[PDB]
């Protein structure tokens, strides 16, 4: 198990623009489009995005792209953020991909805003982290991902993937 196989289970992937769990314009693997009720406006960042008129609809292998651009976006923004690289570097590799997981999810700024949460992952306090993190909207509005990468802080291994 990886970072991208992982979000590929979560994300799932869609060749056709979507909406996601919020209602927003989405395409591929997670890949959010724009905040905007405008469907046009979704066309044409995708076409920004893919470098081509795409009509709305996408190949494999542009969904690909835009995917590993975005892990690699977020992993770029944790090691720039002052609150996520200490935590970063503190954890082990398995715990690592699903700090990588949230912020890909919520955004930089969604998980820095997680404050005890993570002085507790620091700490390696596991069960009291797991506690606090499902005490979040995020839990409330998607439970099964959050049971998912909640159990994977408390345990250290893939099992709720396997």
């Amino acid at each position: 198990m990886n970072i991208f196989e992982m979000l590929r289970i979560d994300e799932g992937l869609r060749l056709k623009i979507y909406k996601d769990t919020e209602g927003y314009y989405t395409i591929g693997i997670g890949h959010l489009l724009t905040k905007s009720p405008s469907l046009n406006a979704a066309k044409s960042e995708l076409d920004k995005a893919i470098g081509r008129n795409t009509n709305g609809v996408i190949t494999k292998d542009e969904a690909e792209k835009l995917f590993n651009q975005d892990v690699d976006a977020a992993v770029r923004g944790i090691l720039r953020n002052a609150k996520l690289k200490p935590v970063y570097d503190s954890l082990d590799a398995v715990r690592r991909a699903v700090l990588i997981n949230m912020v890909f999810q919520m955004g930089e700024t969604g998980v820095a805003g997680f404050t005890n949460s993570l002085r507790m992952l620091q700490q390696k306090r596991w069960d009291e982290a797991a506690v606090n993190l499902a005490k979040s909207r995020w839990y409330n509005q998607t439970p099964n991902r959050a049971k998912r990468v909640i159990t994977t802080f408390r345990t250290g291994t893939w099992d709720a993937y396997k």
